[PDB]
């Protein structure tokens, strides 16, 4: 039925053609530190921000999901700002990144309080239900993340706290995993606490080439995500040589409707300007939001991919997702 | 001669009694992100923290160093407006925070596109030199930290940078220990670098209750800090009786002009409410700006130190460190 976006509340049925990952602000928690060398481009940030959104409406995107955690500078208010001109369907989140770029000492604090998780659900509750600070905005997603094999103890009380509160709303789930760990595990960490598996993307599952691990993932009957087309050469991560080639596996073998797709592009950046160096700087040369259609999704055909199983990707599933 | 203040230069002639530690406005990293229970309280946190310099300049302070980093929510055009309402002086800071309870993702990931060092100084430089941001007031120090029994790799790049732009800058160093350690680490690398130990205050000194330790420390000429006068129970911490045992090893054996004391208190709180637990509670009663010169300093006469040291440490030491 329903979906919260950042110009109020939605019917699915309209969501459409949807990218399920994408930055328009971004910043690693940090950024706010320097600010004197890195001042918030206001009005010029919408403007990049209003040209990346044009660039995806013309490939028949009519919804973004923006899972921007809310210490990485997500901005609800620009956010609609951006959608109330150009018409797009925008879907933010609730949530921290995890432990190793987040910033982890605020509800470290708390957990000494003894009140840390209760004040976590307490704000997913009402950041899903009554709105973000005062822009009217409530979030669409909970915004999950976890370590390098491991889900800390700091991050679990997310997931309790996020999984108890999907059970209060039906929220969908949206995760990061990182460097291709963790999926499984996520999962089943959500699943032993109530969640429900046909509101959860796990996210970031590009990052591991063995098909194995997707599917012992696909099996606990959630979403996965490859999310990041485009990014190459950092964190460890794969080709999209190998993105296709492990994700060409699971098609075939009939998932389709288990996966969507996207860039997680960051269209402005908060925080020092900064050019990539050369090594780096042309093995990224890719991640934009243009990536997919024009390069990814021709490459899958060549392979022959039915134009009917990538609609369930970007229409049936986010569709499917939500309601 | 000058000292950058929030209300532009003064002469150091004019600090008089000064209180080297303490924060009008605090957050631990990530409060950001729980804006919609922690909205920031504009008019009243103005409210509070006059109040806070008003019950300061009653004790004869006409100088405050508020430390606050970079990243947890430091707030020149804020603190200029408490100095123009009570006339007190406020030196402000530019810095991060230790990995533990910092942001390091930030500039973790500056570091990797190999100019982080480079960035720092230059934050350094910018916030000392030109203002922070478009508030126009300059920091009047550098704040460091290091983490417990370990300067990480993080914070060496932030002491490298500090010690360098002091050399061009001639900005006194104001430091955090963590849980009583690291202190002559710290003055020794710092040292190494070209800083000059008379424009060095290594912090939390008070953290550390074996004498030999401080000792140790003074031997390189910085200046030291007993600036948690209050925080009792916590982090290790140790009781005031311990300070004070602790402090005045080092007053009868004539180190006081080496030594400035303070409460490192935060007299409005970033992030969400709280309220400490019931235990804890009661041993940080004392936590509050009237703690030294009600309690403090008559414990110190009554164990026979002359008024005269103590201004040293209050009005000449600072006078001393500034000039
Ligand atoms: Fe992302
Ligand atoms: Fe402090
Ligand atoms: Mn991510
Ligand atoms: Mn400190």
């Amino acid at each position: 039925e329903m979906v919260e976006t950042v110009c109020g509340p939605v019917p699915v049925e309209q969501l459409g053609k949807t990218l399920i990952h994408e930055h328009f602000l971004f910043g690693y928690p940090g950024f706010q530190g320097d600010v004197t060398r890195g001042t918030f481009r206001e009005d010029e940030s919408l403007r990049v921000a209003v040209e990346a959104a044009e660039k995806m409406k013309r490939h028949g995107i009519q919804t973004v999901v923006d899972p921007t955690p809310n210490d990485c500078g997500r901005n609800p208010a620009f956010l609609r700002r951006v959608a109330e001109e150009t018409g797009l369907n925008i879907i933010c989140a609730t949530g921290y990144y995890y432990n190793g770029e987040g910033a982890p000492p605020y509800f470290q604090f708390r957990r000494l309080l003894g009140t840390a998780e209760d004040d976590i659900y307490d704000m997913f509750m009402a950041e899903l239900t009554e709105g973000i600070a005062d822009t009217g905005i409530k979030a669409g997603v909970i915004k999950l993340a976890s370590s390098k094999g491991r889900i800390t103890e700091y991050e679990k009380m997310f997931f309790r706290a996020a999984a108890r509160a999907q059970k209060e709303t039906g929220a969908v789930i949206i995760t990061h995993t990182q460097e291709g760990t963790m999926g499984p595990e996520q999962a089943a960490y959500l699943l032993e606490h109530g969640a429900d598996p046909k509101k959860i993307v796990i996210g970031h599952m590009c990052g591991n080439t063995d098909p194995d691990y997707h599917r012992k993932t696909l099996a606990y009957g959630v979403y996965i995500a490859f999310d990041r087309f485009g990014i190459q050469g950092m964190v460890g991560a794969p080709t999209d040589e190998e993105r296709v080639r492990t994700l060409l596996a699971l098609l075939r073998d009939g998932y389709e409707k288990q996966i969507m797709l996207s860039h997680d592009t960051v269209n402005v950046w908060l925080g020092r300007p900064f050019t990539l160096p050369e090594p780096f700087a042309e093995m990224m040369k890719n991640w934009h939001v243009e990536h997919l259609f024009v390069n990814i999704i021709p490459a899958l055909k060549n392979e022959g991919i039915r134009d009917e199983v990538l609609e369930q990707m970007f229409i049936g599933n986010p569709a499917a997702l939500f309601s």
